[PDB]
């Protein structure tokens, strides 16, 4: 679990969005596993606007942060889960690191701000849904 709070927006994994997120929907994209909802309170976070390929993510299944080198956002095949059929997930960044399904929502950050959130993983892999291209989150 986890979310990004920026301005009057809340960014969550689309597969973990609540009834309240859907009732306050701003934008969602199944191919990216993202959903953005509106909030009444002003948010705690800053979005990175950069091309960093290193950063640090929070891993809830270890209660720890880990440094990572990750790929640029791209279209990657993701196997079927209980939430989606087998498909290509877009705007996904992969890195070597520990992750389990419940780690989804953990933030990846660089020196410039929030880069994305945990969305996928495998045997020693962790995948992050990028949010740096969503310029409208800042206004
Ligand atoms: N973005 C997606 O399509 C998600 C939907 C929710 C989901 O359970 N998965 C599978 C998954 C996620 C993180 C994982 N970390 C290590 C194994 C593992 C497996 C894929
Ligand atoms: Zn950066």
């Amino acid at each position: 679990s986890g979310a990004i709070y920026v301005g009057n927006y809340r960014v969550v994994n689309r597969h973990l969005a609540t009834h309240n997120d859907w009732a306050n929907l701003v934008w969602e994209d199944s191919s990216r596993d993202l959903l953005v909802s509106s909030t009444t309170a002003q948010g705690c976070d800053t979005i990175a606007r950069c091309d960093c390929q290193t950063g640090v993510y929070y891993c809830s299944s270890r209660r720890k942060h880990y440094p990572v080198s990750f790929s640029k956002p791209s279209l990657i095949f993701v196997e079927a889960s209980e939430y989606y059929p087998a498909r290509y997930q877009s705007h996904l960044m992969l890195a070597v690191g520990h992750s389990e399904p419940g780690d989804c929502g953990g933030i990846l950050r660089c020196q410039h701000g929030v880069v994305g959130i945990v969305s996928t993983g495998g045997n020693g892999l962790v995948g992050f849904a990028d949010v740096r291209d969503l310029l409208w989150l800042d206004e």
